[PDB]
């Protein structure tokens, strides 16, 4: 009933049902869809409502090996399309995402890059790019930040984990690491600093995609290919 209306409007892989319906019980969830509607109609908000749960449909819940967060998404227009740090294909790569598509290249010597910096291969194969706050208004940076989508986002995570132990998470950057805390007995919890090119850290030194992979090696998982 709420369900049903709810995955019409943005298309929700039904796979997601049993970790998403629960946040529609809470009185919350209805005060932040409300408030998404009624932002639409009065500003330009990014990403195109078809692609706000984009993430949904390229793999289910049994299927996520990877968790990579992220904050806000892209506030010019063609640039966000429902994954985190990921741009449309023939949108050249901005600073942050050419510098971790080099710290894959540096991971990975071999890795044959496109050049792109489109991720939605990443996706189909496992790894779930999600941004704690799914929408923005047009030219304007963490503008829906405090609507409550961290909220929802949080809970749906918590359910993932719960149900899935032995996930690997990437946490880039203080807001990452502050938004996620899984318990690092269960899951593999990998943290480094932000992809910008102002970290004082490079972040093409980075050997998250490595690492990852010799962890699922040594749980009898297939590594990621992430040569994009």
């Amino acid at each position: 009933l709420d369900w049903t209306t709810f995955r019409r409007v943005f298309l929700i892989d039904d796979a997601w049902r049993p970790l998403m319906e629960p946040e529609l019980a809470n009185p919350l969830t209805a005060h932040l869809l409300a408030e998404y509607n009624r932002r639409c109609q009065t500003e330009e908000v990014l990403p195109p409502r078809e692609d706000v749960f984009s993430w949904t449909r390229y793999c289910t819940p049994d299927e996520v090996r990877v968790v990579i967060i992220g904050q806000d998404p892209y506030h010019h227009p063609g640039q966000a399309h429902g994954l985190a740090f990921s741009v449309r294909a023939n949108v050249p790569p901005p600073p942050s995402l050419r510098n971790v598509l080099a710290a894959v290249k540096n991971c990975y010597p071999e890795a044959r890059m496109s050049g792109h910096g489109c991720l939605e291969k990443w996706a189909r194969d496992g790894v779930l790019l999600l941004n704690t706050t799914l929408t923005v208004k047009r030219g304007a940076a963490a503008s829906h930040s405090r609507i409550g989508w961290d909220r929802f986002v949080g809970g749906v995570i918590r359910r993932l984990a719960a149900r899935r132990p032995g996930l690997v998470f990437m946490l880039w950057g203080t807001h990452a690491q502050n938004a996620i805390r899984p318990d690092p007995r269960v899951h593999c919890v990998l943290k480094f600093s932000h992809p910008s090119p102002l970290s004082k850290v490079p972040f093409g030194t980075c050997q998250h995609f490595l690492v990852a992979n010799r962890y699922l090696e040594t749980r009898s998982i297939s590594p990621i290919d992430w040569s994009v």
